[PDB]
């Protein structure tokens, strides 16, 4: 079991960190969501799925920068909506093919006022996101890491 970034970035077996840079919207009014969909940059795949199954769960969703103190909202995983920052964690997803799948993970999050201007900043840290890998077959418990850093800055106007 290993993942990948749309930008090419490889965590190998048993884990690790790996730093993901999102391009979020630029202006969010009140009334409107953030959108972090972190399915369309974050893959994995089961390297032995004829004969082992994985199973995978966000261990645990965390909030820093602008994220934190400029929005709120929730974490979709898979067909089911939590708090986040998460206070559990999520039920398992099966990983059964060597074709690269998504990660099933999006942020919706609002904001909770408007800032009066820069929000979250370019470059900033707004997630880490923990991704835990079990199996049917072992005593595999791996970690993967994703730090998640703002690609561009998002105004929340006046
Ligand atoms: C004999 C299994 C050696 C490869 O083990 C790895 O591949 C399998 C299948 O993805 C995982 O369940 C496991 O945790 C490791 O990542």
């Amino acid at each position: 079991f290993a993942c990948k970034t749309a930008n090419g970035t490889a965590i190998p077996i048993g884990g690790g960190s790996a730093n993901v840079y999102v391009n979020l919207a630029p202006v969010v009014n009140v009334g409107q969501n953030l959108v972090v969909d972190l399915s369309t940059q974050i893959f994995c795949h089961n390297d032995y799925p004829e004969t082992i199954t994985d199973y995978v769960t966000l261990q645990r969703g965390s909030a820093y920068g602008g994220v934190l103190s400029n929005f709120s909202g929730t974490v979709k995983y898979s067909g089911s909506s939590y708090p986040f920052p998460t206070t559990s964690e999520t039920p398992r997803v099966v990983y059964n093919s060597r074709t690269d799948k998504p990660w099933p993970v999006a942020l919706y999050l609002t904001p909770v006022s408007s800032a009066g201007g820069v929000a979250i900043k370019a470059g900033s840290l707004i997630a880490v996101l923990i991704l835990r890998q079990t199996n049917n077959y072992n005593s595999d418990d791996f970690q993967f890491v994703w730090n998640i850093y703002a690609n561009n800055d998002v105004v929340v106007p006046t």
